[PDB]
């Protein structure tokens, strides 16, 4: 994140982060005691070397990790240049027992709809300048829903977006989502509800004519709940 704030450690429990040989790739949720929620375009990787580290603040610190036993991409997954159903379903080899540290985040109702104007947050080790280096510690930053239809101005992502992306923007210019942050949560409202799932961040971070974007999650709750078995 460039121009975040460092959050409370272990404020947001449900946060994964996605590594190869120790190395941080990208954001995730914890939606499940066996499974984590992260973007699709995440798991362009070779598999075997991925790991799964949860109840992190410090990314030098070694949280709780995990092996993943399963990566199962959205059935209908395009990548970029056509990016849609960018979500992905990473099961652990292992069970989480909730603690202070690592807890799993509700999905939200399968009717929830995240309006234009809606205030949120997202957190991530992602990247804290343009050419920049991996954040050390978590961080996080203020965002409001914007709306898709002005998102997809000619000018902006040019009738790119569908009904199923969240547009965001930041309170100023130049704070922004950045590589490293991409598949962890968006949460929104006063209830911290989980609402979206951060997806690819633009090259240049900062890009004024590129609102970041966020999947919907409660579009896909249905194929969550089919994945992970429960109803």
């Amino acid at each position: 994140i460039i121009g975040g704030r460092e959050v409370i450690p272990h404020s947001r429990p449900y946060m994964a982060s996605l590594q190869r040989n120790g190395s941080h790739l990208c954001g995730g949720v914890l939606v499940h005691p066996k499974w984590v929620l992260t973007a699709a375009h995440c798991l362009a990787q070779r598999m075997a070397q991925l790991r799964l580290v949860l109840g992190l603040h410090t990314l030098d610190s070694p949280g709780l990790t995990f092996h993943i036993k399963a990566a199962i991409q959205h059935p209908r997954y395009k990548p970029v240049p056509a990016l849609e159903n960018d979500l992905a379903l990473l099961q652990l080899d292992g069970k989480v027992k909730p603690s202070r540290t690592i807890r799993p985040l509700a999905l939200p109702s399968k009717r929830q709809v995240v309006a234009a104007g809606t205030r949120c947050s997202m957190a991530g080790w992602g990247l804290t300048h343009q050419g920049g280096r991996l954040s050390r510690v978590l961080r996080e930053l203020d965002l409001q829903v914007l709306d898709t239809r002005m998102c997809n101005n000619s000018r902006f992502w040019n009738g790119s977006l569908s009904p199923s992306m969240v547009c965001l923007a930041a309170d100023s210019k130049d704070q922004a989502p950045c590589k490293g942050d991409s598949g962890g949560p968006l949460v929104c409202g006063k209830g911290r509800v989980l609402a979206g799932v951060l997806s690819f961040s633009s090259r240049v971070c900062t890009d004024i004519f590129k609102p970041p974007v966020a999947t919907a999650v409660a579009p896909y709750v249905s194929w969550i709940r089919k994945v992970t078995g429960r109803s």
